[PDB]
């Protein structure tokens, strides 16, 4: 089966360019000592006005070698477990923003073959056909040229990559057209539609993406299978515990794109009360001494098996910001329902398998040692 390699952009990655940038490392340090200190009633974790924003918290997967038909530059295109169709920025689009990228010419390519099916995802653009390369697979796919990035523009101009290589499901709005490895199974050239996310836990600035099977090398023992509980999203039910404290039958996305494990904010106030736990005021993360006893570990339930992660997993070290320093990759986020999206802390200890064909997660240990 084939299996391509990514690169991470972590929120540690950014965080810690942020401190570099703008010298923020004593404020952090002194910010951390007062408050984890004992002065105040109460551990600060933040509030509604000082709280994190889950694009700070993205997990940004690039992989470099993917093709869109000929005689073109190379591209740039990010992993998205939440979008059905691969986006290409288009030669038309021709804002400065956009001449800092790699772009797409239809005029160029032979095996280029017209469509034209307007998109208004704002975003504007517009679907071709081409051949789409990724690793050894390739076949005529449909997806769409942007030429307009509207308010996308300054995070787009920012960022370092050109398009977006989907991996979630078709959602009609945009279009009838069936993600990649949908469409390659369909043509054949795959056996299953189905990809799976092999995490290496030494190294979160990679991972491991296989279309169209399961290697045996990733995982220990057998997969468990969880249904998705909803048709357009990588989402299962399970229950969670953590500490004394839990939500039974919580909607969990399962999310390579996610860098932290994103929990309610008022269960995270609670889990987090008096756990010297700190939140850095007005900066993106809390932060802990790396040896702190009192961290829980997750525990996630359903019919069929059972998934913890302990502190291990959600930490990270800030070494440069203070000695023997953490930050967690955990955030408060609310959703309309109880959810946790098990992000990349969940997935460095668990391999996971997204099967298209059977609408389910399968879930196992993944093996440390390859």
């Amino acid at each position: 089966h084939l299996t391509i390699g990514f690169k991470v952009e972590n929120a540690h990655d950014r965080i810690l360019k942020t401190i570099k940038t703008h010298k923020l490392k004593n404020y952090i340090k002194e910010s951390v000592n007062f408050l984890n200190s004992g002065l105040t009633k109460t551990n600060y974790l933040g509030s509604s006005n000082d709280n994190i924003e889950l694009v700070d918290f993205q997990n940004i997967m690039f992989y470099g070698d993917a093709e869109v038909g000929d005689n073109q530059q190379p591209f740039t295109f990010i992993l998205d477990t939440g979008s059905a169709n691969l986006w290409v920025p288009s030669v038309k689009c021709t804002t400065a923003g956009c001449l800092t990228k790699h772009l797409y010419d239809s005029s160029k390519s032979r095996t280029y073959e017209k469509d034209g099916t307007k998109v208004e995802m704002t975003v504007s653009g517009f679907f071709s056909k081409d051949l789409v390369t990724v690793g050894n697979l390739s076949l005529p796919y449909k997806f769409i040229e942007v030429i307009d990035t509207n308010g996308f523009e300054p995070t787009y101009t920012a960022s370092t990559f050109d398009g977006i290589l989907g991996l979630g499901w078709k959602d009609l709005s945009i279009g009838s057209v069936d993600p990649i490895v949908v469409e390659l199974k369909n043509q054949n050239k795959i056996e299953n539609a189905l990809f799976t996310f092999y995490l290496p836990v030494h190294d979160k600035h990679t991972g491991f993406l296989t279309i169209g099977g399961i290697e045996e090398r990733f995982y220990e023992g057998p997969l468990t299978y969880e249904k998705l509980n909803h048709d357009l999203y990588w989402q299962i039910t399970l229950d969670a515990h953590v500490g004394n404290i839990m939500l039974e039958k919580a909607n969990c996305i399962v999310d390579s794109g996610t860098s932290a494990i994103t929990v309610p904010t008022d269960f995270l106030n609670k889990m987090l009360q008096n756990l010297d736990v700190i939140k850095v005021p007005f900066l993106p993360f809390y932060v802990t001494l790396c040896n702190n006893s009192k961290l829980p570990t997750f525990e996630f339930t359903s019919e069929n098996g059972k998934y913890t992660l302990e502190p291990e997993y959600y930490l990270q070290h800030i070494e440069d910001v203070g000695p023997g320093l953490c930050m967690l990759n955990i955030i408060g986020l609310d959703f309309p329902v109880p959810t946790f999206i098990l992000g990349d802390p969940f997935m460095r200890k668990y391999f996971t398998v997204f099967d298209y064909d059977n609408h389910s997660v399968g879930i196992a240990l993944a093996k440390k040692n390859l």
